[PDB]
């Protein structure tokens, strides 16, 4: 795993990492209507995955392998997009805070911290706009908010424990509300 | 007070922050002689100094430039070597009181996944500048060991036979550059 950090692999005025762009973009091309895009295990194993992410033209390889790479960067990344001291605050608040908009309001402002790279909230941006979009024709793709939100949350987050369906939830409205 | 973190500054595989090469660039090609360069105040004071980080920087006086170079180290949020690093080897005890080692444990720290790479990377860019400078000492009166003196508590931003050694590791890794 020499996948480098969200802040080393961007900065502003850049709005997102150049790999990131490159896989988004091809599986839009090419996935934008697939009913199993990443709800799949494709053949490859995540040693071929890095070597897709290590080192021309995404459009050649299979959409599914595409979707793993997606997975695979997610996984790698050394500090998950939503770092953990953010996702710590927000799960420590879930007896006591239950308001969706409360918990989006607080992650905006949690992750804008001065101590946290923009890059950080600026791949999240990207991430949520490309959710969306599949969103947009989940009639075909079946992929909803919610079921983004699933699949998703625990890359995002990176988490395995279970008072965290909140941390779902904002991440399924944060989709529907672009 | 507005300047951003060095991490959002720039990324790979630029290897400085672009307006500190700026400065960089233009202090070495009109003051790389100059006996007095960065051990004298200029007329400009915080305030002015900042107006100008925000033209061809060789247009402005030396001694502006020298100024707002320090300017420049002082406001970033972070110093160029952060504090979890200075933290670490202010802790170090009498017994591993060996330069090799203060070194081999701040490039260490420094490079730690949870410090982005730009912080090491600029401090390589301004060891360069000090070496480079150094190199024309017997026109600039300027040595390793007194350039430590001056940007050591700018670099840090933090006495005794603990600071002495952080002093000492930056005289070093000045002078060992090429």
């Amino acid at each position: 795993s020499t996948l480098p950090d969200l802040a080393e692999q961007f900065a502003p005025p850049d709005v997102a990492p150049p790999l990131l762009i490159k896989l988004v973009e091809a599986i839009e091309k090419k996935g934008l209507e697939c009913s199993t895009l990443y709800r799949t295990q494709s053949s490859s194993n995540p040693a071929e995955l890095r070597q897709l992410l290590d080192c021309l033209d995404l459009e050649m390889f299979d959409v599914h392998v595409l979707a793993d790479a997606f997975k695979r960067y997610l996984l790698d990344l050394p500090n998950p997009v939503i770092p953990v001291a953010v996702s710590s605050e927000l799960i420590s608040l879930a007896p006591e805070v239950q308001s969706s908009e409360e918990y989006i309001q607080l992650l905006k402002k949690l992750i804008r911290s001065p101590s946290i790279p923009h890059q950080y909230w600026l791949t999240l941006q990207y991430l949520l706009k490309h959710f969306f979009k599949l969103s947009q024709t989940s009639s075909k793709n079946l992929l909803n908010a919610t079921v983004l939100s699933e699949l998703f949350s625990p890359l995002l987050f990176r988490f395995p424990s279970e008072n965290t369906e909140h941390l779902i939830k904002i991440i399924e409205i944060l989709i529907s509300t672009e």
